[PDB]
């Protein structure tokens, strides 16, 4: 009675909603498709592959669409042996973890609140010393309660033995640039540092990329003991195409193109840590000194097969695609005020921006994006459009996990920053919003940066802006273009 | 051959899925959009902000259409001095570790199965025969299999110094109640504790609120670290406007009714714990005693700009809006068993129901929803409709972990149980099932509890059910109204 | 003056995504449903449950509906006592920490590495020289670099006392297959192994199955608590109908069928790990030696309740659902290089394969999927079509890695390896690409497997395939079939 | 615009390179040569004289 | 004119503008055309 | 980073650095680094990022 | 309204503005002007006393 009763209850509102139902829930309806095929090929590169160098490959013709692509990376395992036992012990320098750079610039700051006699001391008085000016010098500048000596005297258990390894996200860093070029046109540009940035903020649970890009999340004994064997990486390359199946490039509209991905390389010295100054870092079965030609790599293209029906109904119109297209403003920084000029065009979805500590960077911790003793870098940030507040200032933490929370699949782990014009940036089909920065005569981002930022040993810490926009690119006669 | 002849052997069954495919994979299809743009707008308080109080804004007109919406709070750093050393010693109580209620309550239900001299045991010996007699209990009530006493001896590594933190998801716990008012009317009412609720159901894997309302997941060491400096959290205000971007609030279309948020505090005394009694809680950069005005609070508002066609077209018809309301049903546990009548109204798609015992909450562990030893609260729960079984008898663990698992984003680390009679609750805009209780002459929730739940040093324990529960908002000439 | 710009900043290109808007983000619009209702129901089986046997229940016609399945197990809790103490000390045979026979074969491997007096040394000395042996066959068979011999010796802090335990995944283990039966006809068929490869790639982040199945990642000790007393499981079947609301069972339109589950349960022998070999397994409430009939089990179906508009509908016309069933193909594996000859049926979405050592599943570990030392047991595999590459040889990393990244929800944990036809093979309504196995006269798996899997102690591996496939499940007049 | 070898650059070997198509028109074209610097050791106070 | 931005980022050498360099100066310079009209007896661009 | 607020169409450009320490010396006409040296090591043009 | 200089301010440097068209007349002008406060330190004590 009660059920029946409750389908019998309706009035002039429920007609907005069930009257001319055009869906039930107890009967499934499916479209029919076309018929396809999937085939993943692995294809060399055209040119050598070696760190620090440039390597182009031409992508091979083998189907009717290019959907996904990966850079397959293949590393060696790493051993290390005393430079006193090396017969050739001259090999480039790496980051050792007996010469902390990061570390002893967060010394350099707390350096003018040691009270005592610092020079003479003990090592574990040293240690005492420091973390007693730390405590001095966060309540001068941030007014913060005193820690216990005892808490952030964190010992790292670090091995007693020797080691090198490959840097966290290995997988990322390798990849300092790469072009997708059409034509000899370059169609995209993605950065190490984007592909990061981009992994942190739309990187789904369960779907992390950690194992494919040799990422620990900051765990050194896991790089340490994946360092020792052969590391097979299979590096996601987020272009246009591989976001949804209707934006996989039409190969058959293209005819007329030669389709190259370019990848500039990582320099072999910023690619390795070691644990102590004095080691020679090794080829583990090779048991040679690693070298710039020890890099392999390799692109892994998925192409669609079409049913002629659709390859021909493609190659005679393929028409037009919305794409997403990347740019890039690099700044130094030498100041807590930071002014960057973002001279991006087109029509902007969103920006990311974060910053770099020298120190950090020069650790060998290329993703650290935090500041002077792993605090926010950024106090606070504004946007100006010609010199009117677009938004105006907002602390860090809303433009790290505010911004995120809203526009975003996940919130970054690291000091990475997001602004979004559009209300779904992640959707590559729809699109939610754009401010159309070829409009503006002046884009600003003003930063106000943590105290002693980009001073003394932090000269020259690095800002980076990356902007995602939409452009269109246009198949005709076989050929496309922007 | 192989891959012409699949596309090829197609029947009469292929015809339902693939005749006339009005989809292609091979070629994106994108729809245009009119022109928005999107700020954030933080904006101060109408009243004062105070712990304990009531305070309001009311919402300023910066665009056409509200979407997102967060309370931003501001909470100082906290020191400790001991109450000798200060010159005014006299302030509110704070719950303290020296005096864990909790623990002892849970130590008052083991006290009829100790053996032995209690009274005049040594500490350690105290500690074991408490071990031995929480195995005689469980073995009693549970037919549980007795632990090793050394597993059931965790020490939490507390520091050996002094501190008082703020609470556990201080940001949720904060907002005891907030009001969205249109026109002085209330259009709905979210609590603390639902809150929390909802938060740990519909809570995305990567995007969980955890730094943005101080949560740590119970590891106390990072709440002491946290509240040793000021803390700007941002609690979203999950509103049905905030959903989705269809759902935005039309401030255009309510032109003659004003927008306000109000918002009950949390009182101070509830918000603190510290490692000792005698301490005095400090603002840490002040250096003065903590007080009811050291709480600051603004309203971060995302407002939409839109193209004057399409909110003038807004103007002249905004019409109706399917929203979601929130309803509650409080009640005092004294026992076992345990009847909440659900006087809940309209078609309820879900409700949400959970334990509080009275030693978590006077321990300051508000979102501690955990029976006696940390077990599950309920052992079974049935829903009846006018005396007739809806639901029939079923174990905590299908309404906690089943019912989220069907409808739920995720499973609550708490013990949160729900149901839902919608295939999709948390879908804003798609209606797909509901109850509706305004044509029920009752609704009754039937708990068996844990053994001695709601007796002696837990008389007066809290049950919460929270009902969602469609409604239209109706828009006409520049007014709003349910 | 900038704002409204960019709403006139429009040209040609624009056209093709804004010129006659069908959608606004500033107005929401709702689709009205027909009335349903849900509800739960608990139904015993129609045989007797017991480990090792067969049973099954005809599922009862409570709704018009059938939509989520959960096979609801209660196992008791463990206790142990010494054979020598017990008056009926025979019981089956369980496999023991004190004899780890996947250590034993582990150890096997690397006996032909030891270097020295191995027999007479003492057993500190037994470990040096197998971690040592360990490093050299890994040199050799590798090239791998040699770990300090301090980090190979992981203790695992067991417990100093004795217990047994539920394996891991009990809950999936437990069902050896079940099968979907309607009219006597079975219309798909599950297993434990494939329960749980579903749950590593399909399984959500947030929404992971771990307290509904009892597992708890290899985290022995918290396998060992849960152990001690009564567990109550949830465990879903993963059948077509449980996917999506459209695809729920019209139980009206199949009235003329009996709908039965049938579950093969596993051996009580295979279900308990103990911590040494001497001890007897008891029921922790009953004190008696555990035995068959000790399982207990019933069935927890959704039932969808309709109006009678949408009831009488369905009843007259519930045409066809697209449906998923699962192929099997099982294969001892006795060699380093096996192929895996895949006679399965009907348009193949997807299939997953991964292998099981003979000592990890005596060992009772029967979600280990690693090879020897851990290590992944797949070194390379290849996939043909009639002699024909249509996979070429790839890594593991690419199999397990990849295709998961580019068609699961998730990456597995395990070394689980997969490999998608479909661009979206977790769709169940939304056909995305298939290779018709019952078109193609072989279809080979080929695998090079770690060296020495399948000799000596792991002398009958076992390979899993399973694959996933199309077919059409048609109800008229009263009856329903494939 | 500078580009890589197609082949390895090493001295007495021959290396090619595929010009690329970034441009209509070709105009100028340098083979842009880095060459290390240079020391001097006696051959015996060297590890590999040879 | 038509450029929103155009920016020239150069890496100087070590310590360049470091200490007694403080305040070194970067020229730029820019040829660029325009058209100079004369009519009645006037000149203007 | 010299932000070329430059209007018209540009043919070419020239740019190059003075030392403080080589104006101060009254050699204003060396545009060399540090000891003699190239004070560039490189330079890029972006337009629009 | 305060507007920032389109170039670079730097003491012994030119720089200019393009003032805004933000209303129909331009009355009043001011040049807004921040100067930093000085210390001084002995040459003798300066890590840097060029």
């Amino acid at each position: 009675a009660g059920s029946l009763t409750q389908l019998l209850a309706t009035g002039s509102m429920d007609a907005a909603l069930t009257q001319n139902a055009t869906r039930t829930f107890w009967k499934s309806s499916y479209q029919k498709h076309s018929l396809f095929a999937l085939e993943s090929i692995n294809q060399p590169f055209t040119t050598q592959v070696q760190f620090g160098a440039e390597s182009h490959i031409t992508v091979n013709r083998q189907g009717d669409l290019l959907s996904w692509m990966y850079l397959k990376i293949v590393l060696p395992g790493l051993k290390v042996q005393n430079q006193a036992d090396t017969v050739q012990p001259t090999q480039q320098s790496f980051a050792s973890l007996d010469n902390d750079v990061a570390a002893q610039a967060d010394v350099s700051h707390v350096l003018p609140y040691i009270e005592g006699a610092y020079t003479e001391a003990s090592l574990n008085t040293k240690e005492q010393l420091i973390a007693e000016a730390k405590n001095s010098y966060e309540a001068a500048k941030y007014n913060a309660a005193p820690l216990p000596v005892a808490a952030q005297m964190q010992s790292t258990e670090m091995p007693d033995f020797d080691y090198a390894y490959w840097t966290e996200a290995i997988g990322f860093h390798l990849i300092k640039r790469a072009e997708f070029k059409v034509g000899g046109a370059t169609i995209d540009t993605i950065w190490s540092e984007l592909l990061f940035a981009m992994e942190e903020l739309m990187g789904r649970a369960g779907r992390r990329l950690t194992e494919t890009i040799g990422r620990t999340l900051r765990r050194p004994t896991e790089l340490m003991k994946a360092s020792r064997q052969e590391q097979i990486l299979y590096v996601p390359l987020p272009w246009y195409f591989t976001k949804h199946p209707s934006l996989a490039f039409p190969l058959v509209a293209a005819t007329y193109h030669n389709i190259q991905l370019w990848v500039q390389w990582a320099q072999l010295n910023s690619c390795i840590i070691k644990s102590r100054s004095n080691l020679v870092v090794l080829h583990a079965e090779r048991n040679v000194p690693i070298s710039d030609d020890h890099l392999r790599a390799s692109l892994e293209c998925t192409y669609v097969h079409l049913e002629a029906a659709e390859r021909d109904a493609l190659t005679a119109n393929a028409g037009t695609q919305l794409i997403v297209q990347h740019q890039a403003h690099l700044q130094q920084v030498s100041s807590n005020n930071v002014t960057a000029r973002l001279n991006f065009n087109f029509p902007v979805l969103e920006f990311y921006y974060f910053l770099r500590r020298k120190a950090n960077k020069d650790a060998g911790d290329h993703f650290n994006f935090s500041g002077i003793g792993g605090r926010d870098p950024v106090v606070s940030a504004e946007l100006l459009f010609n010199n009117t507040a677009r938004v105006t200032q907002k602390p860090a933490v809303w433009w790290r996990a505010v911004q995120a929370l809203q526009f975003h699949s996940s919130a970054p782990l690291t000091n990475i920053y997001s602004y979004s014009f559009s209300l779904s940036p992640e959707d590559p089909i729809t699109p939610s919003g754009s401010a159309n920065f070829s409009r503006l005569d002046s884009v600003e981002l003003a930063l106000t940066l943590q105290d002693d930022f980009g001073a003394a040993h932090d000269a020259n810490s690095e800002l980076f802006v990356f902007a995602r926009s939409y452009n269109i690119l246009k198949f005709t006669n076989g050929l496309a273009g922007l």
